[PDB]
């Protein structure tokens, strides 16, 4: 510790700490997720008589093709390419956020999560991660749960603490696939790494207040997803076992 | 709720749904992912009549290395590298697969699948993840199923869903053994009907039936054979 530096690092870690200071610190720096109401303000000022319309396409682009948006404009229609290339410099549309705010084609379809999921189901014949790929694993999955804005609408008040964990993993069945599509890399990953991959947006998700819980559960038994008592129902609790297996 | 915001999120969600409206933006952005007819288009033309030697090495390469053209070379025989570097050239291989014209050794693999996958049982000795991995895993894993071809062979019609099942579980075995041996390669698409788009194409899933018939994979009442039904159930017992 001879050099004045080294002897200023010996130092450092020889303080006592201040718990509290470092865990306002590790609470700024955790993972906080999207603000939607943000995200919708800026659809809504940039669109105005045509941020309905927009919208919904991008979250079409969004359930089927996810944020790859230059990738997928190089295989797509003409006609969708020229669209999607101007959407994406009109609203400046970016594929992956840089900071809280930027505005990515998933990002617009989680802060509108009660259309994106019954477009998801309306449409569910186009999604990557559909009915073929969900009935290697199950039957019956719910398609509207088919979607990346599905964590959005479980609840957490109304419901049992089993509920809420009952829906997410159903969810996880989806998730667990989804994540392997978008990044091959998972498909060599414990369940458990890619349970982690995708861990922190379905808390924040789940946890957000953005999105009231009263409209999750009416939402949610609508689509009979909950039954009449607020209780997963048995396709969702079949799917919630198939997760937790093998 | 609460805020004017939140109240438009969930007034965005009880607008009632325009299915041809969604529907058009569907198949309008619908990605298609590999144009086999455009890379059997450009390797054809090209190549003339010496187009089928020429694919045949593209894609024995392609069983062994993968697209690592460039550091491939730098290690294999004179003769290799110089046939090798002269394909590339002739018909422009890429390793990265920027667009939808770009032409890789695995496209073009993935562009004639019942050869690849044949190419690849009768050179399983040759393959980076073969029977040498497989065997310890389970006994007799069907040689076909050794490589990135292999998927797109997965028949989604003709056969029943416990049959599908079977074939993506035992095939989703070796891709995990081999996305593995990549994953950690010091520094890459998968494909299957079931994860394919509406806008993509495939052998029609009679002649997918008929091919797995005919190399066994299936047997001849339509049912997966015993390497297969189990190497299934290595997959399901994690
Ligand atoms: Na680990
Ligand atoms: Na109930
Ligand atoms: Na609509
Ligand atoms: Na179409
Ligand atoms: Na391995
Ligand atoms: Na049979």
């Amino acid at each position: 510790a001879m050099s004045e530096w080294s002897r200023i690092a010996v130092e450092f870690g020889e303080q006592q700490l201040n718990l509290t200071e470092l865990e306002d610190f590790a609470r700024e720096l955790a993972y906080e997720g999207l603000d939607p109401a943000l995200i919708i303000k800026k659809l809504k000022e940039t669109g105005g008589d045509d941020w309905v319309k927009d919208t919904k396409f991008i979250i079409v682009f969004a359930l089927t093709d996810g944020n790859d948006i230059v990738k997928a404009s190089g295989d797509m229609s003409n006609s969708g390419s020229k669209r999607l290339m101007a959407l994406q410099e009109k609203y400046g549309l970016v594929e992956r956020a840089e900071t809280r705010l930027s505005i990515t084609p998933v990002r617009v379809a989680q802060s509108l999560p009660t259309w994106t999921c019954a477009a998801a189901a309306a449409l569910k014949e186009y999604l990557p991660v559909g009915p073929a790929v969900m009935n290697l694993k199950v039957e019956n999955y719910p398609p509207e749960m088919m979607c990346m804005a599905f964590g959005s609408l479980i609840p957490t008040a109304g419901v049992s603490e089993a509920t809420t964990k009952t829906l997410m993993e159903a969810y996880s069945l989806w998730q667990d696939a989804f994540t392997k599509t978008i990044n091959v890399k998972m498909r060599g990953a414990s369940k458990t790494e890619v349970y982690n991959s995708f861990r922190d947006p379905l808390h924040a998700a789940v946890n957000s207040v953005f999105f009231p819980n009263d409209v999750r559960v009416k939402w949610l038994k609508a689509k009979g997803i909950l039954g009449p008592d607020g209780v997963p129902s048995r396709a969702a609790e079949v799917a919630a076992a198939a997760y937790r297996n093998l």
